[PDB]
């Protein structure tokens, strides 16, 4: 057995897939068991139109060997692409080993790994191309576009592997494949995962302010292009076409790591933001909210 062919092999029955179906329509993507309780990790376009339309929406989950089991919604993040599914009472799963994404390199070889029997499904290989890379993903329902901090990989990313692990060279899960391929970084999705299954919900940092990406000699960044009334921009003294080129400790170099950025601030503590308005250098002072004031 080849090298790719054992690593595969190996995670194969930790993957699922997992379909929504209404009498309408009918969706499918992947996802990897990470509890032995039965908890499921996938991305959130993948349960998207479920999780907004409960009352028309079944999900199932089905395993390597074929067993189909309903699947409950434990909760998402569309602010990550990230949500956790639960399977009850099913006995003997596989759970997937969970990888340390602070320990990955580039050029490190690796597997995106779709669901077996998925009607699409993909295994597909490369290398780590880039690490802690913001890309924005557009919001699949009424879900909100975002921006993660990424792993990129030249491992094609697709239909058939979306939601499904990507996996290192000692069969281990570094990441989640996203819907030129990104990753979700395992580190994230632990601590994303853990908040969901406690709370059923995560709680971000939020400062009221939309950008606009600004690349030229006199000041690279992203550029402000709304601030909300009210908001902790407003109160710290942002204004609009201020340029904003760091957030907290994080270098700001357009509006994707802007959004990256903001959700790293602790939520009711001050924190530094510097801007470049009419051609001076300004550092103003900004108290982040949650953005879900009752689960704070």
């Amino acid at each position: 057995a080849g090298r790719f062919t054992k690593v595969a092999a190996a995670v194969a029955d930790s993957v699922v897939t997992i379909e929504s179906v209404s009498d309408q329509e009918g969706m499918q993507g992947s996802g990897v068991i990470v509890d032995g309780r039965g908890y499921i990790v996938t991305n959130n376009h993948v349960i998207s139109e479920a999780a907004n339309n409960p009352s028309q929406f079944k999900t199932t989950v089905v395993f390597n060997d074929g067993k189909e089991v309903p699947a409950n919604l434990v909760g998402r993040d569309p602010k990550t692409d990230l949500a956790v599914l639960k399977v009850d009472n099913v006995d003997n799963l596989t759970v997937a080993r969970l990888g340390d994404s602070s320990k990955v390199r580039v050029g490190d070889e690796v597997l995106a790994v779709g669901a077996p029997l998925g009607l699409r499904s993909t295994v597909t290989q490369g290398i780590v191309s880039a690490l802690h890379r913001p890309v924005p993903l557009s919001g699949e329902g009424s879900d909100t576009d975002t921006v993660i901090d990424a792993i990129q990989t030249d491992a094609s990313i697709n239909h058939g592997n979306s939601g499904g692990p990507l996996i290192d060279m000692d069969a281990q899960v570094i990441g989640i494949n996203t819907a030129l391929g990104f990753a979700i970084p395992v580190n994230e999705m632990k601590l994303v995962a853990n908040s969901l299954i406690k709370d059923g919900k995560i709680v971000h940092p939020t400062l009221g302010i939309s950008t606009r990406s600004v690349s030229n000699a006199i000041a690279s960044g992203a550029q402000v292009a709304n601030v909300k009334a009210g908001s902790p921009a407003q109160k710290g003294g942002i204004l609009e076409n201020d340029v904003i080129v760091k957030v907290g400790n994080r270098a700001v170099a357009d509006s994707d790591e802007f959004v990256v950025a903001v959700r790293q601030l602790a939520i009711g503590q001050d924190a530094p933001i510097e801007v470049v308005r009419e051609g001076r250098h300004v550092t103003l002072t900004v108290k982040p909210d949650p953005d879900s004031t009752l689960e704070h």
